[PDB]
C-alpha cells in the first residue's frame, strides 16, 4: 500500500532503465540506474 | 517510449513520494526524493 508505488514501481523502473539503456546506448543512464538503487533499496530494506 | 517509462512513470513516484511523505513523518523521503526529481531531470531535459 505505501510503498507499492514508492517501491515497487521503482523495481520496474531500474529494470527498465536496463532496457532503456541498450536503446539510447549511454552509460550516463546505468549510472543513474544505479544511484537511483540505493535510494531504492533505503525504502525495499528500511532499517530491516 | 523509453521515455514514457523512464520520464513518465519515474514522475508519477515523485508525486507519489510527496503523498506519501507528510504521512510517513520521515525527510528521508522528501531527501530521496529530492535526488531522484534530478535523476528524471537528466531524462527530461537530454541536454548531455
Amino acid at each position: 500500500d505505501y510503498l507499492r508505488e514508492l517501491l515497487k514501481l521503482e523495481l520496474q523502473l531500474i529494470k527498465q532503465y536496463r532496457e532503456a539503456l541498450e536503446y539510447v546506448k549511454l552509460p550516463v543512464l546505468a549510472k543513474i540506474l544505479e544511484d537511483e538503487e540505493k535510494h531504492i533499496e533505503w525504502l525495499e530494506t528500511i532499517l530491516g
